[PDB]
C-alpha cells in the first residue's frame, strides 16, 4: 500500500491555468446535451436575498468562476461580474404551466451554469441548468447545494474557509500521483485484466432522455441497509450486484463491463469543501460467479472492492488503453451506475429550498444511467436512459424486474428465498401472457396412419388426379393400387413394423407409389438422393439397416448398392402383384420416415407428428380438392414430406416437375402455367428465380398461384411484393423449422412488409408446437432479448436420431422450467411485442523492434517466447519489474526510453511504435533492431 | 537568373560530421551490389612506386579518406593508415587466367576502394573496386584516374592545391542553395511540370548487369559532332534523342521520362579538383514533339535545355515529390543516360596506365544506363543492363537499332534521308524474318460456292449421316433435299443475289436445312437469337432490310415479328415445294451470312472467305467423314459458322445438342458418348464444364474426343491437361479471331503446357491471314512490343458493316507500310520469338484543414474553386505566390507557417497534414478550422 506524496498549495498561481481533469477532458471533445437541469417549486421567492446568495456563492467558490480557454485549459476569473439571474414574469398568462413546459450552454463562456426565476400566480419556478463539465455529482449536491440552501437563509452565513484550490488538487493528481509508486502498482493491476475485461452490456437495440424511478422510504431503506450488511455488502454493492442479475436478463452475453464512478478526494485536508470534478469511473467486470443470486452478488461485490482499492489510476485511461486495443466502439462503457452513498453528510439539502419538479441529466456517451442518492432520510433510485438507445419496453421491462428484485430481498430473510434462488425469472407481467398465449396450441391429433388417410381420401374420390408427373396422370384409384401392389409385395418379402425402407428415385409417381407401399406394409421410408457421390447410398443404407431398397429401373444401373440388398423397381417388378386392400399393423407413434442431415444424422419422424402438420395446413390455408401442389423439393429433404402427405389426404393434385440437377425457372413457370399450380412450396431462392422468369413474359404465367410457401433461408425483402404482382391474391407465408421439428413448425403470414424492417419475421407455432427463447440455462428470456430457439412438442418432434441415443439426449433436452421435451434448434432469435420471432441468425522497421522489445520482455519475464501483441503486464510483469524493463532497453538500444515509455504501452508493439516515433531514441532504436 | 550565394569554406571542421548529398542518401538506403570495377593489364607494374601513389592520392584528396558513420552522416578519416593493396601471385598457376576469373566493401570501413594487384607470366592486372557512394563518374575519370596517372609516374609530382573540401561543397549546396531564392524559382518550375511527368520506359520485361557496347573513332565521332551541330545540339542531346527514338520502338507508351544525370560543380573556384558526388539526376520528359527525327529530337533537346537551367533543384527531390504522389514504384526512374561529354579536359588518362581488360557498373535501382565517354580520341558508346530486367533479344535488338539510326545520322546529310523520315522501323533482322516466314501464308481459295460444296458432298455420299438432332437423323440426300425445297420456293417469292433471310430458330436441323436453303436460293442467311428480348428481332430485321425469316412451327407464337414480314416455318411451310436442284446465282465474294456483334454492327462475310476457313482446317486437323462434330455454338454467334460448313463440307457428322438456355455438361457429356463425338468446339468454360462433368463419372464418356478447339476467352492452365485425362489422345487447339475475321483466324495447338507461362500463347495465322502488331501509327512492332493485334487479308476478312461505310472504314484500315486491308480488333498482344502471339488483354481534422488550405490558396490565385489535392504550384502558384501563401496561412490560422513548409508541400492536402502535424502550430490550426 504505497503512500502518496503530499499536496502542497500554490495560490500564487491561483488565476494561471491548469488541465482538465481526465473526466473534463472527456465531456470536452465528447460534446463536440451535455447538462444537468433542476426546477424546484416554492410559494414566495425573495429575490433580493436569491441574487445576494448567488453573489457570495460564486464569490466564495473558485469552481463556480471556472471557465475552458479556447485551448482547453481552464482557469479561475476573478471578478467575472454579476451574476446573471433571468425573471421571467407569467403571473398573468393563463395556462402558464404550459407556457414555462414549452421553453425546453457553453464551457468557453462565464457561467458555466444558467439562473432563471418564474413568477406564477401563488408560486415561483427556480431553475437552475448546469454544465457537466463544471463540478461533478457529489460536489453539486455536497458543496453547492448546501451552501445555496445555508446563505439563501442568510447571504452572510459563516462558511468554511477554502484551505485549497480545486486547481491545486487536480496539478497534484496529474503530477504527483500520476506516474508516482502506487499509480503505478495500480496500473499494473489493471493492465493485468484488461484483455479479459467483457464489453459493456450488450443490451437490444431498437429501429433525448427518459427516467423510471421509485423512493425507498426511511424503513425500507434500512431494511435494505440490513439484507445488505447480513451478506457483508455495502447498500451500493447490493444494489450494483441486483443490477446486473437484471441486466442478465435481457443481455447478449452474460458477462459485461459496468461503469460504477467513484468520487475520491483522497483525504486531501479542506478538500471535502472544495467545488470541483472528483469523478474517478472505475470499470467493473461482471462475470456471474455463484450458483445463486445472494453467492452472486457477493461475489462481484468483492470484485469491485479489489478494483476500488486500485482506483488511484482513473478510469478514463483503462477507458483509453481499452480503445487502443479493441477501438473506441468496442470500448465505449455507456451503462452507468452512481451512487452518492457513503459520501459524508451535507450540512443542508435542496429539498429544505424547494419542493423538486423537474430534473434530467443529459449525459453524452450515456444510455443508461442508474443513479443511487440518499434524499431527505429516503433512497432514490432512479434510471435515466436514452430514447432510441433499446428496443421499446426493455427499459421499462429491466425497470419493473429490479423493483420485483430488490422487494424480494427486502421480503426475505437472508438464507432463504431469493436470496438462494438459482436465478430470478425476468420476464415481465406482459411478456408472460403475450407468449402464453401464442404458445396455447394443444390439438388432439387422431390415431389415423398416414396412409390410412391416404386410401381413405382414394375410396372418396377415386378418379380425381393424384399425382400429374411428366405426361402421365396417374388417378387416386391408380395411385392406391399400386402402393397396395408395393405393400403387399413389401409384406410378403418380410417388411415388419420398424423396418426402413431405402427409395432411392428421381422426382417421378414412383416416388409416391414407393412411400404408401412402404407405410402400407408397414415400414418407414428412408429416402436417399440418386445424385449422391461415391458409395453415399451405400454407406447411408449400411448405416441405417435398411435392408431392401425401391428405385426406378430406368436409374437402376448407376448405383452402388451392395450385393446382399433387394433392390425393387416400383415401375416393373410389382406388376403382377396383389391390390388386395392391406391392413395396417404399425402404430401412429411409429416411424414414417428416416431423414438424413448434415457424420450424417437420421431423424426418424413419426405419423402422429406428421399428421399434426398436415391437419394444421388445411385449416390455415383453406386446402382443397381443388388445390394443386408443385412438388419441387427432392424427397430426401424435409420439405418434400408435406408435399407427399398434405395434398393427397384431402385430395387434392401433386404436380411433379421433371427431374432437375440446376434451377429451371422457365420450365417451372411454364409447368404453373399449364397445370394450374395453386400452391408453391420451395426455399426463398427457387421462388425469386421464378419470380424473374415471369416479369420478363408476357402472359402471367404464375397467375394461379394461390399460396406460396417459402422457408430455409432469409426472404428477400422484396420477393412477397414481386410476386404478388405476377400472381394477384397470393398468399406469400414465411415458414421455418429443421428436420426434427417435422418440415414446417411455424408460420408468418406476409400480408405487407414494413420497410423499417432489417427482415421479415419469422412467425408464430403451428398446432403443438411452442417456440421458446432460451438463455444458456435454456431459461426462457423477456421480449427481445436474443437467445436460442427451442421448439417444445410432444409429438411434433422427431422420435429422436437413429441408433443415436447420445446426441438424441443432447438436443432434445427436458426444458428445466416445465419439463417439456423441447429440441435445440441452434438457431437465435428474439421475442416480439406481438408474440412473434424475428430470426438473428441460422444454424517493418518497427516489426523488428517489436520483436526485439518481445525477446527482450520474454528473458526478463523467464518466458521461452512472447507475442508483439501482448500486453506486458498481463504476460506476466508487475510494477517493479516494468521498471527493470525500460532499463533493459535503454540498454540493449543505446537510447532512452523513459519508465513513462513502457507504462504508457503495455502493449509490446505499441511500445515499438512508441520508441521508433520517438525522435530522441527513434533512428538508434531502428539501427539496432535491424541487428 | 537570381544569383546564388557564394561558398565560404570552413577548415575548422574539416574532420567534422556532415550530411550525405541527396544521391549518396539514395545509395545509401538503396543498397539495404552497388560498387564499380576496374581491371586494367600491363606488362610490368613497379609495386613500390604504385603503393607510393596511392599513399599520396589518399593523402592528398580527402574523399578518398570519407567513411559513413553508423547514424547515416559521414566524415573525413585525418590518418587512416597504409592502404591495403592485396598482391596474388600466379605466375606459377597454368590456366591462371580461369584461376583469376573466378574470383568475382561497404561505406561504413575505410577505404571504400578495394586494391589489387594479380602477378601473371608476363603481364600484370590491376584491379580497382570502388564504391558508388565514394564519388561520382566525373570525379572518377577527371580526378581520380588523372591524378593516378600523374602520381604512378612520378608520386611526388606536383598536384593543383585543394582550395576547399568537399564537405564545404555540400554544406553549402544544402544551406545556402537549397531553400534559396534561385532554389525556390526552379522547384516552382518543376513542381508545375511533375504531376504531367510520364512514367518511366515501360519495356517488354522477362519472365546480374550485362554490356552492350561500341566504341566511335575519332573521324565519326567528329563526323558526328557536326550532325549535332547542324540542328544545333550538343553530341549529348543527339544521342539522347536518338535513344529515345529507339526505346518508342519497345515501350508500351510513347511518352517516358529518363533519368538524365549531370554533373554541376557550379563553378565554385577550385572545385574542378575536388574529389566529391556532384550527381544531379535531371527527370527528362520525352514526349514525341515532332513529325520527323530531327524535329522530335530538336524538341527533346530544347525541354532538356530548359530542364537543365533549373538544376539547382536536385532530381532525387523531385523524385520524392513524385514518389509521394504515385507510390515509390511508380516514381522510380530506372532507365539513365549518363553522359561524361561537355566536361573539362583531364590531364592524364586511365588508357595511359593499362589496357582497360574488364569494367562492370553495378548501379542499384537502375535497368538501363547508356553511359557516354570520350576515350582517348574516339567516343564510347555503352547500354550496361540488368539480366532479367528485359525479355530475351530485347536490349541487344534496341542496340542493334541504335547503331543503325546513329549509323543512319552519320551517313545522311542533314535535311535528308533519315533526319526527314517520319519514323524508323526497328524491327531487327531476325524479327523480320521471323515474322514473314510465320506470316507467308496465301493460299488460292477455289470459286465454289458454299452451298456448292454441301450439294456435291450430298451426290457423293447420299446416304451417310448429316445432321443427327434428338432422336432425328437427317442422311445428306434427306438433308440437301429439304434444302432445295426451302431453294425454290425463296427464289420463287423473289429472293435474288444480295437479300438477306433471317433465321430465328433454336437448336435443330432446321437450321441447317434453312441455311443451305437459303444460299441455294442467291441470298445471305441473317442468324437471330430467338431468345432475344423485347422486339430486338423485329428491330434487327427492320434494320439489316430482311423481309424474308424462316423459323420453326413450334416457335413461331413466342416471336415479335413486324407484319409485313413474310415468316416461313422451315419445318412445314416446304414439304409440298420442289426438290429440283437450284443453280447457283451468286459469286464467291457475294455475302454468305450478316452476323450482329456489340448500336449493333451486321458483319457481313463473303462466301471465299467461309472457304479458306474450311479448307485450313480441314487439312490442318484432317477432318474426315469419320469426324463427329458437337454444334455447341448458336447460330448468331460466329463461332457457329465452322460448325455449318466445315463438316457438312468433307462428308462428316452434325451432331446438334437439344436447345439449352443454360450450360448443362451432363447432357452433353452423354450427348458426346452415346452419338462418339470426335470434333468439340466452344468457349473454353464449356469446354471445363464438360470436363468437370467427366471427372465425377465412372465411364469415359469424352473417350472418342479426338479435336477440341477452345476460342473467345483465355485459356485456363490446366484444362488441357484435365481434357486429355478424360480423353487420350486428344489434341486441344486454342483458337481466336473476332466475327470480322471470319470465326477462326489463328490457332496455337496445346500440345503441352509450360508451367512458367501465364497464358497459353494465342498462336499463328491460318492460311491467307496475316497477324501484325502495330503500334498507335499502324506500324509493326519488334518482338515483345505490346500493340494492337491488326488482321490483314484479302479474302479472310468481312467485307464491312452493313449499311456502315464509315465504321467499315475505321475498322477496315489500310496498312501505311503495305497498302494491305487490315482489321483493327481493339485486342493487344506482343509477338514471341518463335513467331506466335502472346495474347495480353482481349476487348477529417486534417480533411477541414485541406479546404481551409484550398479556399485561401484559390483566394490568393483568383480561381473560383481549387481541390484539396491539387499542386500549389501546377495549380498557378510560382515562387514570390507561395511565398504570400505562408504568410496568409499564418494570418488566417494565428500559428506558425513557415516558407520552407509551403514549398516541402506543394499538394494542398500534403501542407494540411504538415500543418496539423506540426507541434508548434497544430492544434491551433485544427481549431481554426474546425470554424
Amino acid at each position: 500500500a504505497a503512500e502518496l506524496p503530499p499536496l502542497v498549495p500554490e495560490p500564487g498561481d491561483a488565476g494561471q491555468p491548469f488541465p482538465l481533469t481526465p473526466t473534463q477532458q472527456a465531456l470536452w471533445v465528447g460534446r463536440a446535451g451535455c447538462y444537468g437541469y433542476f426546477e424546484w417549486e416554492r410559494p414566495e421567492l425573495d429575490l433580493a436575498r436569491y441574487r445576494r446568495a448567488w453573489e457570495r456563492l460564486v464569490a466564495h467558490h473558485p469552481g463556480l468562476r471556472t471557465v475552458v480557454r479556447p485551448d482547453g485549459t481552464q482557469h479561475v476569473l476573478e471578478r467575472p461580474g454579476p451574476v446573471p439571474i433571468t425573471v421571467e414574469d407569467l403571473r398573468q398568462d393563463p395556462d402558464a404551466v404550459r407556457r414555462l413546459e414549452e421553453s425546453r450552454l457553453d464551457p468557453g463562456t462565464w457561467p458555466m451554469f444558467d439562473l432563471r426565476v418564474v413568477l406564477l400566480s401563488g408560486r415561483v419556478r427556480v431553475q437552475l441548468g448546469i454544465d457537466l463539465q463544471l463540478m461533478d455529482a457529489s460536489s453539486l449536491f455536497l458543496n453547492l447545494f448546501s451552501d445555496l440552501v445555508t446563505l439563501y437563509d442568510d447571504p452572510d452565513a459563516a462558511l468554511a474557509s477554502q484551505k485549497l484550490a480545486f486547481r491545486d488538487f487536480a496539478r497534484w493528481l496529474e503530477e504527483d500521483v500520476r506516474g508516482g509508486a502506487r499509480w503505478r502498482a495500480d496500473w499494473a493491476y489493471w493492465q493485468e485484466r484488461l484483455d479479459g475485461l467483457p464489453p459493456a452490456p450488450d443490451l437490444p437495440a431498437a429501429r433525448k432522455f427518459e427516467r423510471c424511478m421509485v423512493r425507498c422510504p426511511a424503513e425500507e431503506f434500512a431494511l435494505l441497509r440490513e439484507r445488505a450488511l447480513a451478506h457483508g455488502l455495502t447498500e451500493t454493492e447490493l444494489l450494483v450486484g441486483a443490477f446486473a442479475e437484471v441486466l442478465r436478463g435481457w443481455s447478449s452475453d452474460p458477462a459485461f463491463t459496468l461503469n460504477v464512478p467513484v468520487f475520491q478526494r483522497f483525504d486531501v485536508p479542506g478538500i471535502e469543501d472544495v467545488i470541483g470534478d472528483y469523478t474517478n469511473p472505475i470499470l467493473l467486470e461482471a462475470r456471474p460467479e455463484g450458483r445463486t443470486v445472494a453467492e452472486r452478488i457477493v461475489a462481484l461485490a468483492a470484485r469491485l472492492r479489489a478494483d476500488t482499492r486500485h482506483a488511484s489510476v482513473n478510469g478514463v485511461e483503462v477507458l483509453r488503453e481499452l480503445a487502443r486495443r479493441r477501438g473506441l466502439a468496442a470500448a465505449a462503457m455507456p451503462v452507468v451506475v452512481t451512487s452518492l452513498l457513503g459520501l459524508p453528510s451535507a450540512a443542508r439539502s435542496i429539498t429544505e429550498f424547494g419542493t423538486e419538479v423537474h430534473s434530467i441529466t443529459q449525459t453524452p456517451q450515456v444510455s443508461l444511467d442508474f443513479q443511487i442518492r440518499p434524499e431527505d432520510g429516503e433512497l432514490r433510485l432512479v434510471w435515466d436512459h436514452r430514447s432510441g438507445a433499446f428496443a421499446p419496453g426493455v427499459v421499462e421491462g429491466a425497470f419493473e424486474a429490479f423493483l420485483d428484485l430488490v422487494g424480494r430481498m427486502l421480503a426475505d430473510e437472508p438464507g432463504h428465498g431469493v436470496w438462494e434462488a438459482p436465478f430470478a425469472d425476468m420476464r415481465s407481467r406482459r411478456d408472460r401472457a403475450v407468449w402464453n398465449e401464442t404458445n396455447d396450441t394443444a390439438e388432439p391429433v387422431p390415431a389415423v396412419l398416414l396412409q390410412e388417410r391416404f386410401f381413405a381420401q382414394a375410396r372418396r374420390t377415386p378418379d380425381a388426379e393424384a399425382v400429374v408427373a411428366s405426361g402421365l396422370r396417374l388417378t387416386y384409384d391408380e395411385l392406391a393400387r399400386h402402393a397396395y401392389r408395393i405393400g403387399n409385395t413389401l409384406r410378403e418379402r418380410g417388411v415388419r413394423p420398424g423396418d426402413l425402407v431405402g427409395v432411392v428415385m428421381e422426382k417421378g409417381w414412383e416416388q409416391y407409389a414407393a412411400v404408401y407401399g412402404i407405410l402400407a406394409a408397414g415400414g418407414a421410408y428412408l429416402p436417399i438422393d440418386a445424385a449422391s457421390p461415391r458409395g453415399r447410398v451405400a454407406r447411408l443404407l449400411e448405416s441405417a439397416g435398411a435392408g431392401i431398397v425401391l428405385t426406378q429401373s430406368r436409374l437402376r444401373d448407376e448405383l452402388d448398392l451392395p450385393a446382399g440388398t433387394t433392390v425393387l423397381r416400383a415401375d416393373t417388378d410389382f406388376e403382377t402383384a396383389s391390390t388386395a386392400p392391406l391392413t395396417p399393423v404399425q402404430g401412429p407413434d411409429d416411424p414414417a420416415y428416416v431423414i438424413y442431415t448434415s457424420e450424417p444424422k437420421g431423424v426418424v419422424v413419426a405419423h402422429r407428428g406428421v399428421a399434426n402438420l398436415v391437419r394444421d395446413v388445411r385449416r390455415r390455408f383453406a386446402v382443397t380438392p381443388a388445390d394443386r401442389l408443385l412438388a419441387l423439393s427432392g424427397l430426401h429433404f424435409d420439405a418434400s414430406v408435406y408435399d407427399v402427405f398434405g395434398p393427397l389426404a384431402c385430395g387434392a393434385t401433386v404436380v411433379v416437375p421433371p427431374p432437375f440437377r440446376r434451377a429451371e425457372p422457365d420450365v417451372w413457370a411454364e409447368l404453373v402455367r399449364d397445370e394450374r399450380v395453386t400452391f408453391w412450396n420451395s426455399v426463398p431462392v427457387l421462388l425469386e428465380l421464378l419470380v424473374g422468369e415471369a416479369e420478363s413474359r408476357d402472359d402471367r404465367p404464375l397467375a394461379t398461384l394461390r399460396l406460396a410457401v417459402v422457408s430455409g433461408d432469409w426472404i428477400p425483402l422484396d420477393l412477397p411484393g414481386r410476386a404478388r404482382a405476377q400472381a394477384p391474391g397470393l398468399r406469400v407465408v414465411g415458414s421455418g423449422g429443421p428436420t426434427e421439428t417435422i418440415c414446417w413448425s411455424l408460420f408468418h403470414p406476409i400480408d405487407a412488409v414494413d420497410p423499417q424492417w432489417t427482415s421479415i419475421p419469422y412467425g408464430k407455432p403451428i398446432a403443438n408446437q411452442r417456440y421458446y427463447i432460451v438463455d444458456r440455462d435454456l431459461r426462457p428470456r423477456p421480449t427481445w432479448a436474443r437467445g436460442e430457439m427451442a421448439v417444445a412438442s410432444p409429438l411434433g418432434l422427431a422420435l429422436g436420431y437413429l441408433n443415436d441415443p447420445e446426441r438424441t439426449a443432447a438436443k432434445f433436452v427436458t426444458l428445466p422450467g416445465t419439463g417439456e421435451r423441447a429440441y435445440l434448434t441452434g438457431d437465435f432469435g428474439r421475442l416480439l411485442p406481438d408474440g412473434g420471432i424475428e430470426i438473428l441468425g441460422r444454424e517493418t522497421d518497427v516489426g523488428l523492434l517489436a520483436e526485439l522489445v518481445a525477446a527482450c520482455v520474454a528473458e526478463l519475464l523467464g518466458l521461452d517466447e512472447v507475442p508483439t501483441t501482448g500486453n506486458f503486464f498481463r504476460l506476466g510483469g508487475d510494477a517493479l519489474s516494468g521498471t527493470r524493463l525500460a532499463s533493459r532497453l535503454q540498454d540493449l538500444l543505446g537510447a532512452p526510453v523513459p519508465i513513462r515509455t513502457v507504462f504508457g504501452n503495455p502493449v509490446l508493439g505499441d511500445l515499438a511504435s512508441a520508441i521508433a516515433g520517438d525522435p530522441a531514441a527513434g533512428p538508434q532504436a531502428i539501427r539496432v533492431a535491424r541487428l
